[PDB]
């Protein structure tokens, strides 16, 4: 029970990787705020409660500062000081560089990059006064480039930059800020693809299988623990050796 | 005369690194569009003309798609197909993570990241049809983190991500896309800093001095030449060995 | 008890980081072989036994293939199949590039690089047949350069290269191979340094203090567990955010 | 004529990449020492002389300190102070990690890593007193791992480590030390492979073709010039965007 008596916000935790992260944190004893724009977040929180954990859904669009301020206020009123923030919420609006619309650019930056910043900021305001904390950002293997992902790669590389900046500003205050880059993970987004394509992606992964949400969760749980106090500003790939 | 009969757009070329880049490109025979939001860009273009080069100022705010579309239209009407794009325009609005205003976040992302995207997009639309081209993005040593630069580091890491994405999309079309990360360069932006700070930055540079605009220019000119056809998706530091 | 019923070899585990790693692995239930060239390794093993763990010292100079073959034979006779190898043993013989003697070059490469290879090889021979395993190499922040460390940086960068190579060869066989780069850790090697130097290294560490052996140990224990099955070929810095 | 009145040693310049580098340096006006263990080096030097350049073959096995000392003595007696050292000489003795013989390990480290060190050392002794110089090391895309190349990847990552170390020690003395990582280059070593295999390797290169020796040469020539004085400790890939 490595995270007993700790409070964690996981953004985008209604489903997929976020939900897997929330399960693992809950398994290790954390009180978990499921922060999501979608109301299925209530079902995710309920699922954690049914397994014996303490959990609460808070509706939040991370791209809106006032909603993010409200998320942190409410979270702390309910479960006390936020020890752990996991910035997992994100979207794709893929297109080739020459075709990408301004709207599809704007929206991906707004959620993945700005939204992540807004949450990091709220965590930082609080954590720097308490002298403790964990911020863990979910980036992507696409941060060093991927076809069709000018907006997404920009946003996720941006997240890595902020991660490293925040490490420098907050490390002396007892806070760690790290990034995880999932490789190819089995979720709803990756499942709905022709089976021939799936096999091509698998053949790019030296380990020979797609990861699960819980593989990302295990790495988050480790970075969130006291044993990872000296890991700061890192980018850890969770992709079975896969070089995108 | 490595760039004879080539047309280059250099954004942010009214002063500083951009102007140095434009000088070197002009020295190697390029026709140079000085693209800048500031009207001093006319004086910069005039200075190149007085030295014997062909040059033209076009007023442009790279954050506005319609102005960027106009920049490329006019550039091509005047000097023919754009062979080389140098995305140098950028700004700082520094602040610690816990203090950074939403406006200061927005503006830096809008210029450095989105602006760079808009220009890359216009270049890509054209260059992929011609089967030739050079895109060179000026990032920063701050892309892997720097105190006070949550917004700036996000934006510049983002530029690195897009650079690598564009390399993957465009390399087979005979186009290279690379990034230069200047370290500490002597310009108007770095000169207007307390003298105590300047000395701290100098002591971080193994070479023992601040670089000049022309040092960045020389690297741009090399990447722009036919001899660098096989360099693609690279991040080259021009910082006298400086590890930020 | 994440490593119950697992057998681990930790090279260089008589003292310092190696001994800390061995403690943490033992705490999580592993049977630990203390492999070291120094006979104080018997005391380290005894200390683990006195705390309730199973542990055995085996004398070994990792630079000698025949001794490494003997280490693995004996280890397996005593505690059964080796599930985990931690290549921690290493030395410094620092000197500026222009002064470094051939003997001091030879010895550092022989231990840090070749020794690590020999042990990796023995682990690989066995692990690839069993379809399971963990190899964790202790590299150094010096792998991307450090004054006075031509031989050491060469050796540790070399270790990173082998780590990534081995990930590619072994991942499909259910084995992970990862590297940890400690930053500045408080051990016998770092304590025996002029006090003026110590203070300079501390001022480079954003966290504000030198790490302990157990900080490296916690990261090893995580990578050795089933929860890190999808982390492969990584280089994880354990240095309180320190950029050397 | 960017390198007029400069003296360059290129190791391994009897054929392949080394010979291409020597051609480009000679084209830009350098006096070139072809340093090689093979006597075909005399023919390579003769070929440069027939094109109008000044060139000299010196027999040298870079793994032997006394021969390297002799190489630098003779080179300077013939063509005056060595301004540029290109450490290109290297070998492969590939094998899987579990099969690699001790002899094949030893020989690759001895040539690629130790040999490169010995030459760097001789250059450094001289260049640090003169207050000027260029060292350019040919590494490989394999430095971040490649199947069957435990020894080669170790050796080439090692070269990158030394490169960065030497940058830190020598930058303040007006010397730059950089590394080039060729991707997939058309030489005698790469030509002797079944044509079906070659096409698979080509399809992994975003640029869509294999590089030539002269592509590496162009990058060396640039780094060797005065225009690259502010590039130091860099690893530049010359591989058409190819991520190994
Ligand atoms: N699927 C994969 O294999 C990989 C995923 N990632 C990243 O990991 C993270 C999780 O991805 P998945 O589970 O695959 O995605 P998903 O789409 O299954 O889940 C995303 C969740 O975030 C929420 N969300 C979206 N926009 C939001 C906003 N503005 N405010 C609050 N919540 C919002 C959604 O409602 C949803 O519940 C994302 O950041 C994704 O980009 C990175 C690499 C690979
Ligand atoms: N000076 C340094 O040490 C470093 C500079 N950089 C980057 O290099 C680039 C140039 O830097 P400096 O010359 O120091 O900057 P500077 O501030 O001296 O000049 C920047 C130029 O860019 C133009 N510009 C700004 N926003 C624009 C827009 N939206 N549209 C069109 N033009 C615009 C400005 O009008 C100005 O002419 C910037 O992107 C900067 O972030 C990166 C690392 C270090
Ligand atoms: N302390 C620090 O801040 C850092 C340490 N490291 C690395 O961490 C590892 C451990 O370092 P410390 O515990 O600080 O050093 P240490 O010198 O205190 O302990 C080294 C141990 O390894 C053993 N060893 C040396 N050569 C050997 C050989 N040929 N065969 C078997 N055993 C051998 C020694 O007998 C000793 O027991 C080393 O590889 C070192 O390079 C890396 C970065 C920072
Ligand atoms: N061919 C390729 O695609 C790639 C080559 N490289 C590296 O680039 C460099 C040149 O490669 P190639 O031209 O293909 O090699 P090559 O095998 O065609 O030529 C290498 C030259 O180095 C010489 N040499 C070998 N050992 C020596 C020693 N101990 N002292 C002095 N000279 C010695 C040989 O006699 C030969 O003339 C090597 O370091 C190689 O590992 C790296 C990545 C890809």
């Amino acid at each position: 029970m490595a995270l007993a008596s700790k409070t964690a916000i996981v953004t985008g935790a209604a489903r997929g990787i976020g939900f897997g992260i929330a399960q693992v944190l809950a398994r290790e004893g954390a009180r978990v705020i499921i922060a999501d724009r979608d109301a299925h977040g209530e079902a995710a929180a309920a699922s954690l409660r049914e397994s014996g954990a303490q959990a609460l859904f808070i509706s939040c669009n991370i791209a809106e500062k006032t909603q993010v301020e409200a998320l942190f206020s409410q979270a702390e009123e309910a479960f006390g000081p936020v020890d752990i923030l996991v910035n997992n919420a994100g979207i794709n609006r893929d297109a080739m560089l020459h075709k990408l619309t301004e709207a599809d650019w704007d929206t991906v930056i707004d959620v993945n990059l700005k939204g992540t910043f807004l949450c990091m900021q709220q965590a930082a305001i609080r954590m720097r006064e308490r002298g403790a904390g964990r911020i863990i950002n979910i980036a992507s293997a696409s941060w060093l480039g991927n076809v069709g992902q000018t907006n997404y790669s920009a946003s996720k590389a941006g997240v890595v930059g902020m991660t490293k900046t925040a490490c420098r500003e907050l490390a002396k205050k007892g806070v760690t800020v790290n990034a995880i880059c999932p490789g190819f993970i089995d979720t709803d987004m990756t499942r709905g693809v022709p089976e021939n394509v799936w096999q091509i992606m698998i053949s790019k992964i030296p380990a020979g299988y797609a990861g699960e949400a819980k593989d990302v969760g295990e790495c988050v749980a480790f970075l969130a623990s006291d044993g990872a106090r000296y890991i700061n500003g890192e980018v850890i790939n969770v992709g079975g050796g896969m070089v995108l």
